[PDB]
């Protein structure tokens, strides 16, 4: 204990623990808002599990970074389930794809979404626009880096499929259901693997199918959204809107406990709200009116290990300073001859460090 | 500070939103500084510019800058006008983020962004957005049930990529040109910004080129890349020597190389940017430039803010809020529900749960 | 809007806002335990009023680094009242001493602290051999820079007094009472200045006194002890003394509640528990059994602004690279040392000459 | 793998790392300037050694949250060593003191630094009058905990020595030699175990003792002070004042140079400057004027591995939460000899609490 490593250390530091073989980590990269801030990503979730399958559920905005303090090769990230098409749940799926591929991955992105009512409103649709929208990065990139990295093979689903199968690989199951948000398409998943169960909310007011298909979960995310009173202070918002804010368009602290309540998870955890010092404790308090379980209310780099035994939630101690972390045909250039003759003579000023360098 | 009860003046931070902009002043904030890599210390390529006259300007809206630039306390409709000096993503990627957040938060006008074409249609600005927005369609209808549309809008601006120092942007006495980069394939600018006898270069990303240092001549404030040196790129990277050694020679701009261009340009002040800004890589990026640029120099990082004035330009660090909020500035219903009957069954009763809280609160 | 500056801000950058005259600032620069960390500093107060006036109550170790981050010059903070003798509630007056001094403080600083059950329980003693403790501090620095901020004035008052004034200047008066503490000595502190009064109260096991003397406070701060389940779970200690920890030693959640049920403040401040992702809550539910009235859960650089109309509680965005802010003898060393010295004229001769010209 | 620890890790994560049988790890866990700041503690330095040994080289104000993030047992860190007496280079001792106390350490503190010129500026008597200061403290905890890990046992050394041996065990010599700062007293040590060799220069103007005692270190710590232009910037300072503090009082960043050339270390550690954005550049362009050599410009957490091979520079990303964490300890029971420090008169003022506890104390008890 002098000369060794702290066992069990009451902070999880990335990269430095084994994954045991009955071991499940979730992180959160992501537990913020359609609005940007550093304290808090838009969701994001990252799954490790003992048999060392790794799953992104949701990319949302700014999650990137959490995501790359995770000292994790981007060839273990090549798979993206998405719970919705709001830039907070899919915006980074960009930054994975192109960072990732100047940054070694091989693999092409695999990403499972939902369909739309309609084509144009589905992920097939959303991804291929994304990759036209990127297609000068891409062809630029072509030239000097094959390609293959750069494909995204999209696994669209039915939303309305009630708790159907999406994903079955490697002794890991993805099942589906619909959530009430917005419009049409945004659903929930269940991931089984081991005798475990991880279910991801996603976006919804309360529905029917979550607290059915969630039952008995050892980790059980839910959306739980501020206070009425909260959207009236903070956003300006007047009574009748807050109040229906709680109601109509999102499940409010009390109905995620009345859901956590009929799920009895292991383990719930409350996200998609700003975790303040002046927020956070009506929102729990709102939970504890129906739910008595165990609770993490969520805020970027939590983690949860689910072993037989427990569901522990430790703080992720993460380097700000973050770097990539290495694993194990003919293309038209991009340049004209207009471009490259604009070249800067500078062979004089590059001359002592080369010389250094070569020596 | 002269009084105990009064506010410290010329303070050695800058708090956003606690300065008043004198009207022959620029203020610019790095709101991101590093790589196609993301890390919390530096989000991708992002500036803000607010110049005297109340006019804002983004150039460049890079993966993960968005946190930085919410942190300002700038109201959505003061920053509805982008400038994108390359189309990678850790130069406009954040511009979904900008347009979906602040339609969100409150926004009223359209955003409006200015890019450089490509050699053909799909390799340039107007191409790339159209696509962002085909993309994003399905949060474009669904938000468009609830909020006015119009703010869901992007106007693009395309200009010629090719054109030298030639003006993409004239309105209000302000003025941005545009010249060429060398760098991944054709498309990518520089731009300077003219207003008021004040020149401000935005360099982007570029190997040495003949053009910045004739165009980026005498700016106030003149930003370029400044490429992490060829050992780092070994050491961190493992990159095999030769490949390290061409990176810092033809892919992009050297430390020397931006020593040289400065030296060159002659700025008021100069700004590196562009490499990770860690305790064991600025310095010799530091030295790098000297051997070459003995003037003003700022090594950028996340949050730096720069005070342009006929007397100085000064660089502090701006202190700004992690737990960021939008802040307030000064719908059609003829649109169909995204909704069908089958979503719109599935709802849970909850009215037990929730009556305490709903009966409190309507007190 | 735009060329302007953004009114009423959502949170307080230091050094920004105008004190109105009707006005009062608190902030927690220090909200921990005598066990160290970087997101909690030990038990410290800044207090600005509307009237210029200014004060710290208590200063524990790590504080400085806060405190330093408000940008006030060290002149304005020459008045210093402690709560209790524990090194996590006056651990860095040495700091803010030896600090303020090299910092162009021109003024001595003025100690308020108890006495104890006998003089070397006392205040008094205490900062006399503080100063002893770092006389080669004192003595070297003396040399150089005048000694008289080097002086520490101590007003040691009676522990034992009931709600009596300690200090009365400018239109503020402080009032101490006992708390039941370690040992004999620890008291709470009122100020009451323009109709407001903030009650410190330090560190104590439930008592009659507070309950009586905070009432009706603007703004009440009270010891709130982490759970004896957190006690278990953070410190490996055996179940029983886990429950005498928050019945015989410390003020529980629930007795803070029934304390602060009692006193009716405008707003309530727990504070001297680790406010963790995992702690917090329980603590939170713990006060709001017998509690319901506006409560802030205290961590470091909390800000209260007291107004006439409200009680408002922001968090502080402050400088980590903080700088000292202007405001308005025999030598100590033998020919044995001073022999020593390298010569470094070449060395220095490049920057010698650029810097003169 | 994607089950397996990530190798040789950028980032140190304390608690993260064996320590190799024939490896030294130093840690800045204060780096600063007598005014305070939470980017940068006072001058502080945690030092592991491959056999097991750990030493504290000064305990500035501020560095106590440094060293608790490095989840080290309190019973482990129980040997300190002092370069100078001012409050940045020893302020946290009474919070060590203290906090591990409460925090279950069994051991006294064992404190080394240096005598003065007479007996009331040398370290025995500072420690001494400091217990006197925190005798409320004392008694209190003596009380309630068993006093024995209450005791400081000092070790004072004498200043004016060259080079001698002030410590000597389990193979670990520490030298100390005179530096040239504010008054007599302040000393420079070098940590000598397993042919390695690390140099803690303490503060000091540019002196003859530190070139020579510190030749060829593995790791050599100097004080670098910020520019004269710096002094003129920041501290709004008259040119020929400002020109003087890096001749007359501290080390210039090129004295820094000319020291380390002469010392010729494995690796140079430049610190107690504020390390800026716009100061530590022209701080270390003045040390390569003269000093090409491996270089460090120090900040808190920053960390050296020194090893046969190499010398290593990394940042360590540790707890803001930090907690106490155990190791071994003795259950010694508080000394029911000891008087209470409560009278009658404080004890007759407690309230009753029984109502408001009952509902969570029942349940506790279940
Ligand atoms: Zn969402
Ligand atoms: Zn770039
Ligand atoms: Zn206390
Ligand atoms: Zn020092």
């Amino acid at each position: 204990s002098s000369t060794g490593i702290a066992p069990k250390r009451y902070v999880y530091y990335p990269g430095s623990e084994e994954l045991g073989p009955d071991e499940i980590r979730v992180i959160a990269c992501g537990t913020g808002m359609p609005t940007a801030r550093r304290a808090q990503a838009a969701a994001a979730w990252v799954v490790e599990l003992g048999n060392g399958d790794k799953f992104i559920v949701d990319i949302g905005s700014g999650s990137m970074a959490n995501i790359q303090s995770l000292m994790i090769p981007a060839n273990y990230l090549t798979k993206i389930f998405l719970t919705a098409l709001h830039t907070d749940h899919w915006g980074d799926l960009v930054s994975m794809w192109a960072g990732g591929w100047t940054a070694g991955r091989t693999d092409p992105l695999e990403v499972w979404g939902p369909s739309g009512s309609r084509e144009d409103m589905g992920t097939k649709y959303a991804v291929e626009h994304m990759l036209k929208a990127y297609n000068w990065d891409y062809m630029t990139r072509a030239v000097t880096i094959n390609p293959r990295p750069g494909d995204i093979n999209v696994h669209e689903f039915d939303y309305r499929a009630l708790n159907e199968v999406v994903y079955q690989e490697n002794g890991v199951t993805f099942r589906s259901w619909p959530c009430i948000h917005a419009g049409d398409g945004p659903v929930s998943f269940a991931l089984e693997w081991n005798g475990y169960k991880v279910v991801f909310g996603g976006d919804t007011a309360p529905n029917i199918w979550y607290p059915e298909y969630a039952k008995g979960a050892d980790l059980a995310i839910h959306e739980c959204w501020m206070t009425s009173d909260q959207m009236m202070t903070k956003y300006n918002q007047p009574a009748q809107l807050a109040l229906r804010i709680n109601l109509d368009f999102h499940t409010s602290a009390q109905s995620f406990g009345q859901i956590m309540n009929m799920v009895q998870p292991r383990h719930a955890v409350a996200y998609h709200f700003f975790n303040d010092d002046d927020t956070r404790y009506d929102i729990y308090t709102g939970v504890r009116e129906n739910y008595a379980g165990p609770l993490s209310m969520a805020t970027d780099m939590m983690v949860w290990n689910i072993t037989r035994d427990a569901v522990t939630e430790r703080m992720a101690v993460s380097p700000d300073h973050a770097w990539d972390v290495a694993g194990p045909r003919n293309r038209a250039s991009e340049y004209t001859q207009y471009i490259l003759d604009g070249r800067l003579n500078v062979d004089e000023a590059n001359a002592h460090w080369k010389q250094e360098f070569m020596g």
